[PDB]
């Protein structure tokens, strides 16, 4: 009990988030959403032009394939399009998991094992997909980490995020990447365009429902994009364009914010990941982060408090061993025994038995942990909505979201709508509308691919 209760006591007031608290960061992030679109230096929200000045109109036909690589896979997508009455009347995928090592090696070895599927995936080709012989098969690529844009479809790596960290590309521009290996596979292709996965699955939502303002993601990390008035942007330089339309890639995950209730876990998590000091906010938020926050609490509670018997499990101070699925299974547990939790832990810390008392603490780690996530991921949302002003009332508001963390967390991802609501009042909140576009940014390159062919 008593040793156990301090240090619960103590995480309890470092990650606590009062709504008050949680308006206070939503401010923070809109300054901060301002400091980015001013060019400032150094802002952390480097709030990235997309060169998306127009987003899924419906009316779109053809065939087109996307490539969306991710934190932890990629897909290989095709799409047959017939237009505003027809709309997307075929689509194939496959989702291949990004063997670990491709991570953290060459720039060639990655787009080599991604550029290889693609085209094993192309051979596969049925014959209800169809392109005008003598022609080109276009390709929207949408990849999952901050880029400098410089055209629809160029832009060079900024810095990987995640679990990346491959050396020779940063500075490097990636569709050029992607194109040498592709090509190294004998596959004629072009990309048409290259998009972050928050501009991908705003593009895909938006495709469905013409009130989609902003699409968040929460899956391995986080990061959300959102359409920016043109002449918001002080640091636009050019002709504005026809539509008066931006669309802005935040990535938020890089916000940071004394606002920010952070413990010596998060700390030492950073201490040891593979960009430290870098995604502080991610850091609390993503699912590539949560498991190892939980572990962390735990590993504190087995040393200081016998938590797990007198010594404290091995597997226990393995990094990364609790994974945030098996930290879900364990907070759904509803058992009056929490037989299912203790199944994990029994399985994760390599432990025999538990204390049912310790199967309480767990499920309460658990909760606290999701629980600031969901309540700083809705502040978020809630900045951008006042970024919009569309956190008030005098309107339908959009909000796409997707990632594994919010498709399949179902605590997190109710309290991440019951604290959004709570933020905007009920007037307000009867607005706006959270939705998933479940692996939304797949198909949001296909059709930006689309608007953007050497053809018509
Ligand atoms: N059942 C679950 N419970 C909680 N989290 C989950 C669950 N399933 C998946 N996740 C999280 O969500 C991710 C699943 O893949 P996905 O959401 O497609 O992200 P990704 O494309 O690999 N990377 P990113 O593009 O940054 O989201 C994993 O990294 C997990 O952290
Ligand atoms: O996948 C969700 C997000 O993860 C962030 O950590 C990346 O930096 C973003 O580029 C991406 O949109
Ligand atoms: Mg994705």
């Amino acid at each position: 009990i008593p040793m156990a209760a301090a240090v619960i006591e103590e995480v309890e007031q470092r990650f606590s988030t009062p709504t008050a608290l949680l308006r206070g960061i939503a401010d923070a992030m809109v300054e901060e959403m301002e400091r980015g679109l001013r060019a400032d230096p150094h802002a952390p929200l480097k709030m990235l032009i997309s060169y998306v000045d127009n987003l899924p109109t419906g009316d779109e036909h053809g065939l087109f394939y996307a490539l969306d690589l991710g934190g932890t896979n990629f897909r290989v997508i095709r799409v047959q399009l017939g237009g505003r009455e027809k709309r997307v009347v075929s689509q194939q995928y496959e989702e291949v998991a990004i063997p670990p090592h491709l991570m953290v090696g060459t720039s060639m070895e990655l787009f080599d094992f991604i550029a290889a599927e693609l085209e094993s995936f192309v051979k596969t080709e049925g014959e209800d997909f169809h392109l005008p012989e003598g022609r080109q098969r276009e390709l929207g690529f949408t990849f999952s980490f901050p880029v400098h844009q410089t055209s629809i479809s160029s832009g060079t790596l900024i810095k990987w995020t995640k679990g990346f960290s491959i050396n020779g590309t940063v500075g490097e521009d990636v569709v050029a990447e992607l194109s040498r290996a592709m090509e190294r596979q004998g596959l004629d292709m072009k990309v048409t365009a290259l998009v972050n996965d928050t501009v991908g699955t705003l593009a895909g939502g938006r495709y469905v429902d013409n009130d989609v303002a902003a699409a968040v993601i929460l899956g391995t990390g986080t990061n959300a994009a959102y359409v920016e008035h043109a002449n918001a942007i002080p640091k636009w330089t050019g002709l504005l364009p026809r539509s008066g339309n931006m669309v802005i890639n935040m990535e938020w995950g890089n916000f940071k914010s004394e606002r920010l209730p952070r413990s010596d876990y998060d700390n030492a998590l950073d201490f040891e990941s593979l960009n430290p000091g870098e995604q502080i906010y991610e850091k609390m938020i993503s699912g590539m982060y949560l498991g190892e926050i939980v572990r962390r609490i735990l590993l504190k509670l087995a040393h200081d408090a016998s938590l797990f018997g007198d010594v404290v499990p091995t597997k226990l101070e393995q990094r990364f061993i609790l994974r945030t699925p098996d930290m879900s299974a364990m907070h759904h547990d509803t058992s009056h025994d929490l037989k299912h939790l203790g199944a994990k832990l029994k399985d994760i810390l390599g432990v025999a038995d538990t204390s049912l008392e310790a199967r309480y603490i767990t499920l309460h780690v658990c909760d606290l942990v999701a629980e600031r996530g969901a309540r700083l991921a809705a502040a978020g949302i809630y900045g951008i909505l006042k970024k919009l002003g569309r956190d008030r009332v005098p309107q339908r508001t959009v909000i796409a979201l997707d990632g594994g963390l919010y498709e399949h967390y179902k605590k997190f991802r109710t309290c991440l709508e019951a604290t959004l609501a709570d933020l905007l009042g009920e007037e307000a909140a009867s607005s706006v509308v959270v939705k998933l576009a479940n692996d939304g940014s797949g198909i949001g390159a296909a059709l930006l691919a689309a608007s953007h062919s050497q053809y018509a």
